[PDB]
């Protein structure tokens, strides 16, 4: 499913993402936008290390979910990577929260650093009623 901007903003707010570990909703929106264009079915294969980024937040199989095909990988979110391609994003949100409950926080995603860090993200939640 490809979410509409405000549809997603309210979806993430209902899931407890607004201010989660200090990260405003707008930052999560900016992340989803740049990672997948708000597409829950987005996947990206990394030929170099044989891992795959899954879903709306493009969570990587080397550390976060299990896909059975990434050598020496772990599964910190304790989920099948399949859970990260669901139209319903509750599992992906639980995993994204897990990701930020680590040393870097929202910085774990390079995309956030490139297109969201120190830029205006309020535009992503404008008019969404959040
Ligand atoms: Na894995």
């Amino acid at each position: 499913k490809v979410f509409e901007r405000c549809e997603l903003a309210r979806t993430l707010k209902r899931l407890g993402m607004d201010g989660y570990r200090g990260i405003s909703l707008a930052n999560w929106m900016c992340l989803a936008k740049w990672e997948s264009g708000y597409n829950t079915r987005a996947t990206n294969y990394n030929a170099g290390d044989r891992s795959t980024d899954y879903g709306i937040f493009q969570i990587n199989s080397r550390y976060w979910c299990n896909d059975g095909k990434t050598p020496g990988a772990v599964n910190a979110c304790h989920l099948s990577c399949s859970a990260l391609l669901q139209d319903n994003i509750a599992d992906a949100v639980a995993c994204a929260k897990r990701v930020v409950r680590d040393p870097q926080g929202i910085r774990a995603w390079v995309a956030w650093r490139n297109r969201c860090q120190n830029r205006n993200v309020r535009q992503y939640v404008q008019g969404c009623g959040v």
